[PDB]
């Protein structure tokens, strides 16, 4: 029935829901802030508008009452809230209900179980899973998909062990190393607590791996950036999925078409990292200014995502630094590894610093390459942080014809 | 009806469904490569399978307007896109 949708978001996920929601004809309208008045994402949509006359910086895609009065006068009848701003928030869901809006997510009590770490234990331990009664660890997470039908399945797992500090890297899908046995329990224990509280759209859950035991640690109640490489092996569209959900439609149907359980496997494997303006040579602080050249990769089994990565883009420090999400795929992992690295390579950003080099590394480090790999494995490693200099050629020469051209 | 002795240029259709990267292994078996060893990675016929359906469109200079005529001109402006499993192989439109 939705036939106008409003992205609560800015960015590539914002441009990935109008795209999607572009394929089942219906309208897409966008919410810009005034430092987003160039961002793509404003001119990608149907329709596009200023969310708060004099609103500040990232606030703006958190003004609730704003949003939902842009969305009333344009006639929306579903708001995406993509993922890290609203998507996680009960309130901003109850007044979408209470004025007739679909909220594209699960249900209130959904949010609210999984919003607070200390009631999320105690769902956990009702549907018998394991918890923290911790060395060694690999961070695995299950996707899963169900309908206000009861129909539920999951899309595999997705390994998040690469990261920094907080900070999720390069993630994996689906696992390489891990045995069979391992892989079906951890599934098999998303699917239970899911379907237990009767779970709505698209959700992920956290575990932790030690060797043959795995535990709980929380439920992300909404889309990840993550997503696609679970798209590429699974061949699924979540966003388009999430979307058809909140439609009513049952996942089984015309519209969703989803291969029952058994018939849902992986094809290959999967790689995903962003493209940030954190400098690896400047303790990551986000650099910022103009970009004067980008050039981009593509190709098979190559998916761009790109979210301020574009020729003339200013970059302002107000919101989490993403230039371009960029996943890669092939038939085995040394393959899905090889892509990266070069796409990542042809790659060419200039004006700011950007993490590249530092991603560059990690893809070609073997123990990343091992398929074995733990959440030390940045910290267990100091020669990550190699000084490639980096020297712009080319830009030096323009600049040189440039000036006697003018000037003599 | 007939063999191409080669790779044809609508590969990519079979690539996506399959997930095989034909063009790579071309470049493997030339190298003198096993077809089942680490290399090429490449399953056993009874292992490899389609994964859902692909599409392949082809865009030319010549139109239904004017009875199929491959046109000169500069391209004055061209626009990519982009999604899972939307793959542009840029060509002979790429700027002015």
């Amino acid at each position: 029935q939705i036939k106008k949708l409003l992205v609560a978001n800015r960015g590539e996920i914002a441009i990935r829901i109008f795209r999607a929601a572009a394929e089942l004809d219906i309208s897409t309208v966008a919410i810009y802030s005034n430092e987003d008045k160039s961002s793509l994402h404003r001119y990608k949509a149907d329709e596009s508008y200023l969310v708060g006359s004099d609103l500040g910086p990232a606030e703006s895609y958190l003004n609730i009452e704003r949003i939902i009065d842009v969305a009333k006068q344009a006639n929306v009848d579903a708001i995406h809230p993509g993922y890290g701003f609203l998507s996680e928030n009960e309130q901003f869901a109850r007044r979408c209900a209470e004025e007739g809006i679909k909220f594209i997510g699960p249900h209130l009590e959904h949010l609210d179980m999984f919003g607070d770490k200390v009631k999320a234990r105690t769902t956990a331990i009702k549907a018998d899973l394991p918890v923290i009664p911790i060395d060694n660890p690999k961070h695995i997470e299950v996707q899963v998909i169900g309908d206000e039908h009861g129909n539920i399945v999951h899309l595999f797992e997705r390994d998040c062990s690469v990261q920094r500090r907080h900070q999720k890297v390069v993630e994996v899908a689906p696992s390489v190393g891990l045995s069979p046995t391992l892989r079906q329990r951890i599934c098999d224990a998303a699917i239970q607590l899911m379907e237990n509280i009767k779970y709505v759209n698209a959700g992920t859950v956290e575990f932790l791996v030690s060797g043959d035991e795995f535990f709980f640690i929380e439920v992300n109640p909404r889309v990840q950036v993550e997503h696609t490489i679970t798209e590429m092996v699974t061949g699924i569209d979540i966003v388009k999925t999430q979307i058809l959900v909140a439609a009513g439609a049952d996942l089984f149907g015309e519209e969703i078409n989803m291969p029952q359980q058994k018939d849902i496997t992986t094809l290959g494997y999967a790689i995903q990292c962003r493209i940030t303006t954190e400098d690896p040579l400047n303790d990551f602080m986000p650099d910022t200014g103009t970009i004067i050249a980008y050039r981009s990769s593509g190709g098979f089994g190559v998916r761009l995502d790109a979210g301020d990565g574009f020729q003339g883009a200013e970059i302002s420090p107000y919101y989490d630094s993403l230039l371009v999400k960029l996943s890669t795929h092939a038939i085995s992992f040394k393959q899905a590894e090889e892509k990266m690295v070069r796409s990542l390579r042809e790659m060419r950003i200039r004006g700011v610093k950007t993490n590249i080099p530092f991603l560059i590394n990690v893809m070609k480090n073997k123990k990343f390459t091992s398929g074995d790999y733990t959440t030390k494995f940045i910290e267990e490693t100091p020669e990550l942080f190699d000084i490639q200099p980096s020297l712009d050629r080319g830009t030096k020469t323009l600049e040189y014809i440039g000036n006697v051209t003018i000037n003599g």
